[PDB]
């Protein structure tokens, strides 16, 4: 039976791990993967989520099924964090949300749901995009269509192509927008834009989805959710699919959440009884251990206090490895402006680099990028900024 | 776009929680889903997963992102428990397992693998099954078939009915098998009877899927893994969906194993990258919690003696419980020659209730039971086995 199976090429951002680590060169450098990295260049457990873990090592009493949309709490919580505390959607009663095994699973819960349960064919996805969109789309079965968003030549968000782009979604397709710290880009629509967006969208009809995955590392976590608060205040349908694998440093966890928004009360809960009707075919119920952490810290005073001190220091952290990776670049040769990094949000610089300048910077020197030019710039530390600067000049 | 849903019917099993959670009703009893109870009426997190957990929480440094796949020691303690220690599968590197979330998870895997990957259009299940195996093979859109399996009056695995029914299944159709403690019957072949299929269905060409839920509830860990070995012996391909939600009394953090098998090590390799492709567009990668635990347990002789004590003493205790079972069943009054029940392995007795008692069981007497007759034995306790027992005479 599996005699013709033939091998799927490698993931561009999952694969690229497997590279480094067999890579036997002693300094090389990993900028691929979008995961924090501290100034020793490790991947540490938060302390809010250490002392949440040791509070469930001692209060944890069952490890019994948790129902198939998750923690209560955690699903109020998240709501809170991406509405706001008064919401009205929140005191409608026209919002519900399943735990999920991270963000992903948050966008393939939508996909399937959305597949099975309504005239929804075509998703629009921005270009550039995170590579996998394309991928949980297609597997439930959607086609992706693609919106213009990236000036490369101006390193601008382009608005008017994008706009221009939009105006052959028709009604009833979905348009995915991501929350902020647009991955790979980090270029984001202002509040203007956001609104610009927001009334368009409920013009066409079209239904938005969010993949929020950066909340809290552009400005703030609440400031962070203005774009897509701009979009709930008029519509009356929307989905977020949410992650807390980076603000909350719990990659591995898999904790992330699918918000299904309607008109009303008894709409959403009708519509929500066929997600949890996608996520029993799925994986049953969801993974009780980082949610729980999430709702531990986000639930006591305290150990929230020092979850977003942490968070603060995350990205006050990559504010100056970008201000240093340009500096750096200029003291180094490079000859491009890269200054237009500096305006970019979240971990990633779309630096601009080719295919193969890419490839060079892995086989010749050990530096290893995202083949469309996307580096990470929370990978970056003082230590190795300057071996890194040297090998990217080198490739120009 | 959400207007016209119509709401799912309420899942059969995980529903039946959302009732008896919501019954003010004070002597309830729940006798549903399939979740170990000591003799209080806890489901406590077990001694080693305890002793694990703490192990964890002073040497975890990173939450950092497993890989698709997960943890590979994860992977080769499984295929030991699985296969056997000096299993040829295991030095021919012909088996490649993903951690994934729970044994549901693994079963999706497999199917969207299959549906994605193979010319497989058809899976046959048993008459009857879990509830939930027609739904995640509907989802990756394969058709679900079924083959004679349980002779309602003899109470008895009816073979040649098996065997006569499964001569309508074609070369290159899947076979889904239960390992052992057939969900919900109980009743399981002997392991001439495993012989006899595992030569059938090399000689019809089904590929079979075994899915094994409860190694170490029948007999012990490698006595219940006899009827896969004995198939794994002859086949040259074959998948096993397993779980480690009830033997590690691991439910919530969603612990399973999809283990794919080819004829060699080149075909099976090339074969998992697609399952690869499927895991990355559905949760990316899986829970890093409860697997670690099981690794951490099977990979420490201290902890696995103690792990291995507790799981004797949940099958002993269930045994002890379906004595009496039928013992106060024969003594408050019931009619009926329940003996059989004796003959049955793991958590579940197909009591042969009908829809009608099941449901009066719950309306008038909050004896909570699945719709199908299927009662948890794991769920009674000395303490409640008297009112249980007057109930059932009752409805009888
Ligand atoms: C990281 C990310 C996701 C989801 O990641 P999970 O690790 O599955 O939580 C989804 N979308 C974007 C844009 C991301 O950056
Ligand atoms: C419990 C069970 C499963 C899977 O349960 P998970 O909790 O998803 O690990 C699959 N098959 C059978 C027969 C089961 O009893």
């Amino acid at each position: 039976m599996f005699e013709n199976i033939t091998a799927a090429p490698a993931d561009p951002i999952l694969g690229l791990a497997d590279l480094f680590r067999a890579d036997e060169r002693p300094g090389k450098i990993n900028l691929g993967i979008g995961v924090y990295k501290d100034e020793t260049g490790k991947t540490p457990v938060l302390t809010s989520v250490k002392k949440a873990e040791q509070y469930l090592l001692e209060n944890e009493t069952t490890k019994n099924y948790l129902g198939i949309d998750g923690i209560p709490e955690f699903g109020r919580c998240t709501q809170e964090l991406l509405f706001g505390k008064g919401s009205a959607l929140i005191n409608d009663k026209r919002a519900r949300t399943a735990q999920t095994p991270g963000g992903t699973g948050a966008l393939r819960v939508a996909a399937d749901f959305l597949a099975k349960n309504t005239s929804v064919k075509r998703v629009w996805v921005s270009n550039p995009s995170w590579p996998n969109h394309k991928s949980v789309f297609n597997s439930a079965g959607l086609e992706v269509r693609e919106y213009a968003y990236y000036d490369a030549e101006n390193h601008t968000l382009d608005f008017d192509a994008l706009i221009n782009s939009l105006n052959e979604a028709q009604a009833g397709d979905v348009v995915l927008f991501h929350g902020f710290c647009h991955n790979p880009t980090g270029i984001d629509p202002t509040l203007e834009q956001w609104q610009t967006l927001a009334q368009l969208s409920v013009e066409k009809g079209w239904l938005p989805l969010f993949d929020f995955a950066y909340q809290g590392f552009a400005r703030g976590l609440e400031e962070d959710a203005e774009g897509l608060r701009a979009f709930a205040a008029m519509h009356k349908e929307l989905i977020v699919a949410s992650s807390y694998s980076k603000n909350f440093g719990l990659y591995n966890e898999r904790v992330g959440a699918c918000t299904l928004v309607a008109a009303d009360s008894e709409t959403v809960d009708r519509a929500f009884s066929q997600m949890k009707a996608a996520i029993r075919a799925n994986y049953s119920n969801p993974p009780a251990h980082g949610a729980s952490v999430v709702a531990t810290i986000l639930s006591n005073d305290a150990l929230r206090a020092i979850w977003e001190q942490e968070l603060t220091d995350m990205r006050q952290r990559i504010q100056r490895m970008r201000q240093l990776f340009v500096n750096t670049l200029q003291e180094k040769g490079a000859n491009r402006d890269f200054s237009f990094i500096i305006k970019q949000n979240g971990m990633f610089s779309f630096s601009g680099l080719t295919k193969e300048q890419v490839l060079r910077l892995r086989e010749e020197f050990g530096v290893y990028a995202v083949a469309s030019g996307r580096v990470n710039v929370a990978g970056m530390t003082p230590d190795n900024m300057a071996p890194l600067c040297e090998a990217i000049v080198a490739v120009l």
